[PDB]
């Protein structure tokens, strides 16, 4: 038995192979996306699995599947966006996802963002740029003495508070509902108190009508002058523009972020001397405090090892048994 | 009782005044270094405490601070290196320094800039300068998933390792003596067994005749080609032509320094326009997986105020008391 993988990077390589030797499944792999054009390199397969960002839209793709007889389309992403799914419902194609990958990936990168800003790294950086190595004004603080506001205490937002817990720091977490399995690791607080009482500010939630820019400039008022604030989840929940002026006028101390309002147009590009299509990035990218990056927190080789084997096993579960805990559509 | 106060810095001032307040001891301060006219400086003071690189030799210091009735020299830093040992002790003068403060200052700065550099975030900002926002060939790694090699497991060094401990990691150490302390925490290697292991080294030792060039043309050769090295010790440490040279030709992956070859002469100092010292310092501004700190390891409130208290309370005790912890002289 074997399944075909298209558009497969060189850091997935690893893990793919760990995964053909466990299962004894032969998986073959390729650096294409899928198209009408290349679907027909199915031919001796019992399965695929796709990632792209490209809409799917030709029905000669579903029926090629379909007509060399595989049961489903599998995406390693979150996003199950560019494939249709009545056409795959037609076509006796179950097509799966991979929304939860190692919520450690995104923690760390939390960690990492958010010690360099605590050390006061940033500043160094910019004095010894221009070999100022003095070290006036810049004293730091240390985790313990730190308090951490996690908003959104999920799977990601649980892992950062251990994390930081660990660390020896206090976390307290402003959550619309608490787990018990946090209770010696947060003290549950509400938003208002939590911008109040914490030095680093850090946003776990999803992006929801619910949530789609819950840091406000009356939220950032409320924050301390040098506290930083830490946004690994999803642009919009913060106020790009309000960010921005609380920055300029020192309402708070700097920032990391992870995501960015209109990053679709940006992060992953080669920008090189081309223009820049945010006049936010513009602004922000000219602001001394404050770290970005690519929306990579994700992207660690056990997150890489996830989407790997999760979205074959996936393959796996809907030949021997037909349903996969991930599927998304119905076929008749 | 009044005790005048050397060197004193902005961020001290704030810690300081707390202890006056504390034990109703005044102490003056100011920025002056201890020379010359600066004996007089001790006239209605009871004792003195210094914070400064400059050596003294000259007995008219010494002398004066017998005469003003100073019983004491009391250093508020590790470092003894600029005090006299035969006119200390005979001079009426005893000298203490603090041997020891926060030693989760520096843990920290490594653990920091180790995350920082596991995290591929050098490159991902030089790309993201360029405005190349693209993430291809920059995957990191999970701190469970590394093996942190501790060269010199002590004070800081076994703070070190308990938290990449608490953090996941697999955690090695090389010590010329193994505290019981860390059997749990840490399992002890020989040097060629860890720099073979580890993916990060990251090293603790004092300078002694012994550790001088520990890191050495075969000690990085024997590291993992996509390691990582960590200096938050002492500059002699590591050869530093032999780190420039594997940097160059890509024996390791990165590197991050907190102190350097010769730092007196450069870290500290406005060197904007003027031409840097090192050539060791100037190529190793070029190499990109490199991050330089101006030893701001130890530099944050608890440390500061953790040197502040002590060293005064060196003061006090051999006032109050006669003698003081971290004294090092007989009397006349
Ligand atoms: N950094 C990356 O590369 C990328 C990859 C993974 C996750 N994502 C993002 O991180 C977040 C992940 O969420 P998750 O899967 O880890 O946990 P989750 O889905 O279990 O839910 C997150 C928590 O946020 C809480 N939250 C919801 N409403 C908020 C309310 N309005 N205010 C207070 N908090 C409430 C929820 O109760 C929930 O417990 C998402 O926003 C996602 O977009 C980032
Ligand atoms: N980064 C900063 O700003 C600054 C501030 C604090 C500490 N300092 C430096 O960090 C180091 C601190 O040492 P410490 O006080 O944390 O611990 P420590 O004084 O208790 O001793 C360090 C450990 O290194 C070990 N070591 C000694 N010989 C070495 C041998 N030759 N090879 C293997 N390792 C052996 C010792 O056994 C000891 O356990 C010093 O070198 C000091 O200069 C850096």
């Amino acid at each position: 038995m074997k399944i075909i993988m298209f558009s497969v990077r060189d850091d997935e390589e690893a893990a793919i192979r760990e995964w053909e030797k466990k299962t004894g499944v032969q998986v073959d792999i390729n650096r294409l996306e899928l198209d009408a054009e290349t679907a027909q390199l199915t031919k001796g397969y019992d399965g695929i699995v796709i990632q792209q960002r490209s809409h799917i839209s030709n029905p000669a793709v579903y029926e090629t599947l379909q007509k060399n007889g595989l049961r489903q389309l599998t995406s390693r992403t979150a996003g199950y966006d560019m494939i249709d799914l009545e056409q795959a419902s037609e076509r006796g194609l179950v097509v799966t996802n991979v929304p939860a990958y190692s919520p450690n990936s995104v923690a760390e990168l939390a960690l990492t963002q958010t010690m360099r800003l605590i050390r006061n790294l940033p500043l160094f950086d910019a004095r010894g740029a221009e070999q100022d190595f003095r070290w006036a004004g810049l004293m730091a603080r240390e985790i313990r003495s730190l308090t951490v506001g996690i908003i959104g205490a999920g799977r990601i937002g649980g892992t950062v508070a251990r994390l930081f817990k660990a660390l020896g720091a206090t976390v307290i977490a402003n959550d619309i509902v608490e787990r018990v399995e946090l209770k010696d690791i947060v003290t549950y607080v509400s938003k208002e108190e939590l911008l109040q009482a914490a030095d680093v500010v850090t946003l776990h939630v999803p992006l929801m009508d619910s949530t789609t820019q819950l840091i406000d400039a009356d939220a950032l008022a409320l924050m301390k002058n040098d506290a930083v604030l830490i946004n690994a989840s999803r642009g919009p929940v913060v106020d790009t523009d309000a960010l921005i002026a609380a920055l300029q006028n020192k309402q708070i101390a700097g920032a990391a972020l992870d995501t960015l309002n209109g990053e679709e147009h940006f992060f992953n590009q080669d920008l090189c001397g081309k223009e820049l299509p945010s006049e936010q990035l513009k602004v922000l990218r000219t602001l001394p405090n404050v770290l970005i990056t690519p929306h990579i927190g994700f992207y660690t080789n056990k997150a890489v090892q996830n989407m790997v084997e999760i979205s074959l096993n996936d393959v796996l579960a809907i030949l021997k048994t037909g349903t996969s805990e991930h599927q998304l559509n119905k076929v008749a």
